[PDB]
RNA sequence: UGGGAGGUCGUCUAACGGUAGGACGGCGGACUCUGGAUCCGCUGGUGGAGGUUCGAGUCCUCCCCUCCCAG
């Protein structure tokens, strides 16, 4: 199984995932397990100080390096032997599945939450193994991101179940009623032929692929099949 | 003053309380600027087990959400929002969200969030209750949760007094389409390594030149592709070509 | 190291020839809303010697240092 790490200033948003479905589930089972520290708690004054100003002045906070740092070595210390430290920031790796892939490949993981304006440089330089980004775009911190790397790369641990299955992007989905709003579910998903079904299924990922993301096509090695396919797919909407 | 109202169907509305409950997020709540409702299809499901989802046709891996309990959770939020109310669908096969997608996003007063579970909804639900679909990223979630909080969250920065400081704004990532400089705060040493001098010498000029000149040398470095197509300044021009020249030294 | 211009807390900016203030910064404390915070204090300057004057940040001389205009 799997053992998360989460160093942030609020923990409790962590329930979010470690209570509710498939990695709710997983907790519950004791396929994953989620353990949070709080810079906060490492603190040694009446007002539990963990951030202040930035110098050189200018507007915002940044984290103080000392709560932070305490607290990840105490993760690292009741994590074990090669426990790997990832900081979430925009700055980072940007994440995809092929990362998703490689990090399900860790049985611990540290992840550092930054809030305000971010966290001192000099953490950063001495504590962090790698930065990951979950997209082009800024969050007030990085609990969401957390989350969200630990819900993908949960997708992979042993005994918990599919977009990009393939490198393709899901086809198209549809269930009772055969008619809704006037809208008719694909007479080839009712042949309950299982193969022509299947075609029908992977010539239609293609299309989607190559029509909304046809980037993600660049650097597939399609098999005969797929290659024709998609082709014929191409035919229909040039017409 | 200011404020936005996001709707969202969700089976596991509680999540939620990750964003409105904590921090910049959680007190745009508390002062009104931002407000969340969400629906829950449980709360829709007429099947005495509170079934919420189905069966897909085909066969195959995973179940699908049912429609009626969601079509009718979507149909109740697109009553109690009115005219002018977007609905965005959260799904990997959507437009990956980005930080100029994130401005386009802001402009909406109203939107209404729709989180799938399972394998996704029913694709005939898309074509005749979803305005537009978008993606977090090029990768698989469990739900569309984290997905629409992530998207709130983004756009939540943009809402004035949310931050406090507008300044705050612009001095992150993407802002000006470029990657942050580094930071620091106290103390001055930790562990041997010292806060770069300019930001200690309280000459203001040096310090935003400084700055500037990090912002640039980073997104360089880090994410060139920013760099291409940018409009600089001749200042911006200058530290740049500064940076690159220091750089390789 | 040739011809102009100019030197005030670290930076920015004020002061009649009458005792040098302010903003930012930095440091120190509080702060039962961790707040992209707030509040209260402390720190700190006329580049250097001469002269004029009852008195010089200011006027005069020299020296030193800095910016602009071909080294
Ligand atoms: N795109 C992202 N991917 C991962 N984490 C993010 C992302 N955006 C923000 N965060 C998190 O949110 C925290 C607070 C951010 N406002 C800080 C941003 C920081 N000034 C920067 O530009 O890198 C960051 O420290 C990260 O922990
Ligand atoms: N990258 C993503 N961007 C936006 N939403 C996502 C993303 N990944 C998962 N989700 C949400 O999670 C839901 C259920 C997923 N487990 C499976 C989705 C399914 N692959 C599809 O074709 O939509 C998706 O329908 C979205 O609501």
């Amino acid at each position: 199984h799997m053992w998360i790490g989460v160093i942030s200033l609020f923990p409790e948003m962590f329930k979010a995932i470690t209570e509710f479905g498939v990695t709710g589930r997983a907790v519950k089972h004791n396929l994953l397990k989620v353990e949070c520290w709080n810079p906060r708690d490492f603190t040694f004054d009446k007002h539990k100080t963990v951030d202040d100003r930035p110098y050189g002045g200018g507007p915002g906070m940044l984290m103080m390096v000392q709560p932070l740092r305490d607290a990840i070595h105490t993760a690292k210390a009741a994590a074990g032997e090669g426990a790997k430290v990832i900081y979430l920031s925009p700055q980072g790796r940007k994440l995809d599945q092929g990362g998703v892939t490689e990090l399900a490949q860790n049985q611990k993981l540290i992840l550092v939450c930054g809030r305000y304006e971010g966290i001192d440089e000099r953490l950063i330089q001495t504590e962090i193994d790698e930065e990951w980004s979950i997209g082009d775009y800024v969050l007030t911190g990085g609990e969401l991101p957390a989350m969200t790397l630990i819900d993908a790369v949960a997708r992979f641990i042993p005994g918990v179940l599919d977009s990009f299955a393939d490198g393709l992007l899901d086809c198209p989905h549809y269930t009772r009623p055969e008619v809704l709003e006037g809208l008719t579910v694909p007479p080839v998903l009712m042949s309950g032929h299982h193969e022509e079904i299947r075609k029908w299924r992977l010539k239609q990922s293609l299309q989607r692929t190559w029509l909304r993301r046809p980037e993600l096509l660049e650097g597939l090695a399609l098999t005969d099949e797929q290659r024709k396919l998609l082709k014929e797919a191409q035919a229909e909407h040039n017409s």
